[PDB]
């Protein structure tokens, strides 16, 4: 091979993915953290290590970079710790949120070309590329992470920012709620260090009921649906309602004071937003993508829920691929790797040739 291989970075409000391209997985996945003393810089799991000795910062909190100054540190360990390799060798394809503002687009292109002096860059929407991976260049992608979710309506390959719909509302608002109920129950989850062995309930017992009402009977005159979770100190707890009620609240923000519309209708009001001939393709290829898609049972009833939105005539497909956790980034490797795409990489001699705010028009 003449080409030395491509990085594919993609940036999460809470976890960073990294990798080479061709590669059918991530290299190393991190926390999109940089802590310094209450070694001067701390990054990724090291910082959340030693988070008792430091003060953490999140410059990527919901998906939009805050801080400019942390997140060149948290590039900057990205490849000389985690990948172990120069910046300056290898092209990098960066993931970037929807509906992000076109200075952040020329201030990440100025970084990786000034600072890192990147040979060729490239950035992609991250919604974009897991429906890629998914083989496919049109439908709606619901993508719900850690700090934030969108709904982000795609046809031939372009986002429609018109119809983007952006819902504060993700992960970490679900794990919270999860130590706020399993509290109410009886226990106490509060702490800092609570707040991680719950989302490590979260992640393996909780799951999305078909219908939450029929389920909240079963679990009140029953026990079929506990199950057992074992702390660190050998202590083992019940989860019961809380299973579900959990991520329940995907579908009804109420229960958690906000008046935002759930999920679910937050897809639909997307696809009504586009143009009415490219709606039955959206209803036809709903993909799902990000950690907080993975619950059990979270494509049924995604599948209910809008049937009852739409037409009664018209087709409705969720796609809940088993590897979407990672379709961002694998949507990047596959992107990353095609023939076609290595014309539309932005080279070093375009960048000097025309400055950052060719980002614009190279990375529509
Ligand atoms: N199996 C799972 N079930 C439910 N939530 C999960 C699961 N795996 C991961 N998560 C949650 O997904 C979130 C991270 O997903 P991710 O798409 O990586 O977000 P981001 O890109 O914003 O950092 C976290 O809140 C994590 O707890
Ligand atoms: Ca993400
Ligand atoms: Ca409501």
């Amino acid at each position: 091979d003449e080409e030395v291989a491509a990085l594919v970075v993609d940036n999460g409000s809470g976890m960073c993915k990294a990798g080479f391209a061709g590669d059918d997985a991530p290299r190393a996945v991190f926390p999109s953290i940089v802590g310094r003393p209450r070694k001067d810089s701390y990054v990724g799991d090291e910082a959340q290590s030693k988070r008792g000795i430091l003060t953490l910062k999140y410059p990527i909190e919901h998906g939009i970079v805050t801080n400019w100054d942390d997140m060149e540190k948290i590039w900057h360990h990205t490849f000389y710790n985690e990948l172990r390799v120069a910046p300056e060798e290898h092209p990098v394809l960066l993931t970037e949120a929807p509906l992000n503002p076109k200075a952040n687009r020329e201030k990440m292109t100025q970084i990786m070309f000034e600072t890192f002096n990147t040979p060729a860059m490239y950035v992609a929407i991250q919604a974009v590329l897991s429906l890629y991976a998914s083989g496919r260049t049109t439908g709606i992608v619901l993508d719900s992470g850690d700090g934030v979710s969108h709904t982000v309506p795609i046809y031939e390959g372009y986002a429609l920012p018109h119809a983007i719909l952006r819902l504060d509302l993700a992960g970490r608002d679900l794990t919270d709620y999860l130590m706020k109920i399993l509290t109410e129950r009886g226990y106490s989850f509060t702490t800092t260090e609570e707040r991680e062995i719950v989302r490590d309930i979260k992640e393996k017992l909780c799951y999305v009921a078909l219908d939450f009402e029929q389920e909240m009977a079963t679990a009140a005159s029953s026990s079929s649906l506990e199950k057992s979770y074992e702390l660190k100190d050998g202590q083992v707890i019940t989860i019961g309602n809380e299973r579900f009620r959990c991520p329940e609240a995907l579908f009804q923000p109420s229960f958690l004071g906000m008046e935002a519309c759930g999920i679910h209708e937050t897809t639909y009001n997307s696809i009504m937003k586009c143009d009415v001939d490219i709606r039955k393709d959206l209803y036809a290829n709903t993909v799902l993508s990000g950690g907080t898609t993975m619950y059990p049972g979270i494509a049924d009833r995604m599948q209910k829920e809008i049937t009852a939105l739409a037409p009664s005539t018209m087709k409705i497909k969720i796609i809940a691929p088993p590897e979407r956790k990672y379709s961002v980034w694998i949507g990047g490797s596959i992107l990353a790797s095609l023939s076609t795409f290595q014309q539309m990489w932005i080279s070093k001699q375009e960048y000097d040739e025309s400055g950052p705010s060719i980002v614009h028009r190279k990375c529509f």
